[PDB]
DNA sequence: TTGAATTTTGTTCAA
DNA sequence: TTGAACAAAATTCAA
């Protein structure tokens, strides 16, 4: 639920704010690595909704 | 719109195989048999068109 | 988790 | 507008 609520900042961050990874590393003090994982978790768990025509 | 019919469906279609299907670009680009940079500027086109719809919470 | 390695993507250029 | 080429963004791996 820390875990959670951070895939979600990191979400907004990519998909509302424009940001890269490595903004969004930089900007939450943790490694690129861990955003691509976390930006993982947040699709897994529907955080993230894709939906194609 | 016959030649944009074309592109939108041709971008519906790339959409669709990359986000649905999990294709990479270059898999995508042989089935369509089109350049890879070609299926870059689609899958934008698509986001830009609607045609892909991403959402948070 | 992250540092290193690897693979995938976006862009510039010339056509 | 498209594809070639390449720098760089993202992902995977090993620890």
């Amino acid at each position: 639920s820390e875990k959670q609520q951070l895939s979600i900042e990191a979400a907004r961050l990519y998909y509302q704010s424009d940001y890269s990874q490595q903004q969004i590393a930089e900007q939450l003090n943790i490694s690129r690595p861990t955003v691509s994982r976390l930006l993982q978790y947040a699709k897994e768990k529907g955080y993230v909704q894709i939906r194609v025509m």
